[PDB]
C-alpha cells in the first residue's frame, strides 16, 4: 500500500492542536507499518508543502523522524487543489509509488475549503480514475453543520458512513486510531 | 449578442501598451455596436476584475467612458481560471446575460498560462457546454513558437485559423481590428 496523508496546516489550528495533529500521524504510520507499506506526506493550506514521498520514506522509514520537523503554513483552505496535487504528484511513479499497489489517502481538515479555484468535481473524478481510496478525519465545530458534514461526506470514498470520522478537537484524534487503523488493514489483511 | 472581453493585466505589459490595448477594446466595442448588443469586460492576472457586467453596460453604454478608469492589475498569468469566471459569472443570468443570445468571447494576452491551478481541460469543456465562441489574440514574442501558439489554438474555437490572431506588439493590434470586427458580424448578419 501507497498510503498517503493530506494534512491541513491552516492558521485556524492553534500551535498545540497542530502539535497534536502531528503526533496523531506519527502514531498511525508506526501503527499501519507493514513491510511493503510506503508513506507520503504534504501539508496544505493556500501553500502546498511536500514533506516527503514514498520514494524517500523507504530510505528512512521512521515516522517520528520525518514528522517531527514540520512547520505550519497558516494560510487558508484549498483541500480540492491539495487533493489534485496528492494524486498528480505524490501518487506518481517517480515519487516511489508502485503501480500494483493499493492507493490510500487519509485527509485531515479543520474547516470548509475556502477560496480555491478548483472544486471536488474538478479533482474527485480523476482520483477514482486512478483508484485512490479516501478516508477523512474532520476536526472541530466548523463541521457541526448540516452542510459542513456534506463536504466531509464528499472527499470520502463510498460509503461515507465508513470513510468519515467527525471528531471534536485535536486531543480527541487519539480516539479513532484503532478504527482508522483497522479499516486500512482489512484491505490487505 | 452577449459579447465579452478578457484582457490580460499581467506585469510584462508596459503601461503605455496596456493603454494601447485599452484603446483597442473601446474602438471594437463601438464598431460592433447595435441596439441588441451587450459587452462585458474582465482583466485577469493572478487576481480578476469585473469592470462591467452585461446589465451594467446597459446602464452606461459608453465603451470609451467605461474603459477610461480601468487600471492594470499586474499579477502573473492565470488564463484558465479566467475563462472559468467569464463563463460562471458574466454569461450568468443575474449579470444580465441573455438566454437566447449568441455568446462571443475575445481573449487578449501576451503570455503563457503560469502558475495556474486549472487546466484548459477544466475550462474549455464548460465554455463549449455553454455555447461560448472563442476568439484569441496573442500579442508579443511569447507566442513566437510552434509551441506556445499551441496554447492559442487550445483556448480558441475550431477551426483555429478563424479564431486566432497574433501580432508582434500592442501597437499592431490595430492591424486586425477590421478583420475581427467582421468575423463577429458573421455570427448574426
Amino acid at each position: 500500500s501507497d498510503i498517503a496523508f493530506l494534512i491541513d496546516g491552516s492558521g485556524s489550528i492553534i500551535p498545540h492542536d497542530f502539535r497534536r495533529m502531528k503526533e496523531f500521524v506519527s502514531t498511525v504510520m508506526e501503527q499501519l507499518k507493514k513491510s511493503k507499506t510506503l508513506f507520503s506526506l504534504m501539508q496544505y493550506s493556500e501553500e502546498f508543502r511536500i514533506h516527503f514521498t514514498f520514494k524517500e520514506f523507504q530510505n528512512n522509514p521512521n515516522p517520528r523522524s520525518l514528522v517531527k520537523p514540520i512547520t505550519q503554513l497558516l494560510g487558508r483552505t484549498h483541500t480540492a487543489t491539495g487533493i489534485r496535487k496528492v494524486v498528480r504528484e505524490l501518487f506518481n511513479i517517480t515519487n516511489g509509488a508502485r503501480k500494483n499497489a493499493f492507493k490510500i489517502l487519509v485527509v485531515i481538515t479543520d474547516g470548509e475549503k475556502f477560496g480555491d479555484p478548483l472544486g471536488y468535481e474538478d479533482v474527485i473524478p480523476e482520483a477514482d480514475r486512478e483508484g485512490v481510496i479516501r478516508y477523512v478525519i474532520g476536526v472541530g465545530d466548523a463541521f457541526r453543520s448540516e452542510k459542513s458534514r456534506q463536504e466531509l461526506n464528499t472527499i470520502a470514498s463510498k460509503p461515507p458512513r465508513d470513510h468519515v470520522f467527525q471528531v471534536n478537537n485535536f486531543e480527541a484524534l487519539k480516539t479513532i486510531q484503532n478504527q482508522l487503523r483497522e479499516k486500512i488493514f482489512a484491505i490487505e489483511g
